[PDB]
């Protein structure tokens, strides 16, 4: 219960539109050595009736040692479904819920641990709440099914200095490599981010006038096949600051003038679940 000043519990949010297949709800937070349990609920209502259907109820129990899922509808609860709780009292939590047309896919620490089949209409989800022994540090709802190869323009100012491009993706279980390109109008690639599991390295380069540059690799390579990752490309004064799962992975000195980086391409063996400009 440290400094919250952002998402104080009980937390409740009314969705702009109903939760649709392809969208993900991300909840991150901290727990204390005395935390017992906390909950995440996708539920019905509109104003503040508080008491309608709950398509998906998630209870993370530190006393029981498990994460429990269930649904409430027509005034009754169904049969709970359980999975082990990988967290001990006090560690940070990271739970993500992605909706699909036949179920919810829930990941814990970016690892898929539960497929919860829909028991009531997904369209019934109008709000989401979080309560219990947790201090929320991040919440995001959005995304969609991003086809890959992917290509699109970036806003109007694009990935300008002081801005950051956030990408939520999952390298394929049996994939070998994938890439992300930040481009300029003429086709030059300001930054080519290319994870290569077969080479145990992430290649970084620039494509200028149809020719590839030096090529910068070396570095841990924090990615793992089949596990979700948070990629952040921060455009700074002298270089791009590349963050992977919250830690600075590397820097890449600008080879092309920053500004006007208005293009994005993603390809290779990867699944993309979210793209946002921060």
């Amino acid at each position: 219960m440290a400094t919250e000043t952002n998402y104080p519990v009980p937390y409740r949010s009314k969705l702009t539109e109903p939760f649709e297949p392809g969208q993900t709800l991300i909840i991150k937070g901290k727990t204390a050595e005395d935390s017992v349990r906390f909950t995440i609920n996708l539920h019905n209502t509109s104003a503040d009736f508080s008491g309608n259907d709950v398509p998906l109820h998630i209870s993370v129990r530190f006393d029981e040692g498990k994460i429990v899922f269930n649904t409430f509808s027509k005034g009754e609860w169904g049969k709970e479904e359980r999975k082990s709780n990988p967290y001990k009292k006090g560690d940070d939590i990271d739970i993500r819920i992605r909706a699909h047309d036949s179920k919810f896919s829930i990941s814990v620490d970016q690892k898929e641990v539960k497929e919860y089949e829909h028991r009531v209409p997904l369209s019934s989800v109008t709000h989401f709440s979080v309560d219990g022994d947790i201090l929320i540090t991040y919440i995001h709802w959005g995304g969609k099914y991003y086809p890959v190869p992917y290509e699109s323009g970036l806003a109007g100012d694009g990935l300008a200095p002081g801005k950051s491009l956030l990408i939520f993706a999952t390298p394929e279980k049996k994939g070998k490599r994938f890439h992300i390109n930040l481009l300029k109008k003429n086709g030059d690639i300001a930054l080519h981010f290319n994870p290569r599991f077969d080479e145990k390295a992430i290649v970084r380069n620039s494509l200028i006038s149809g020719e590839w540059g030096n090529e910068e690799r070396e570095g841990k390579n924090p990615l793992e096949k089949g596990i979700g990752c948070d990629l952040e490309f921060r455009n700074e004064e002298y270089a791009f600051q590349i963050y992977v799962d919250g830690e600075r992975f590397a820097t890449y000195a600008h080879r092309l003038d920053p500004h006007d980086i208005n293009g994005l391409q993603i390809g290779g063996d990867v699944e993309v679940t979210g793209i946002q400009m921060v």
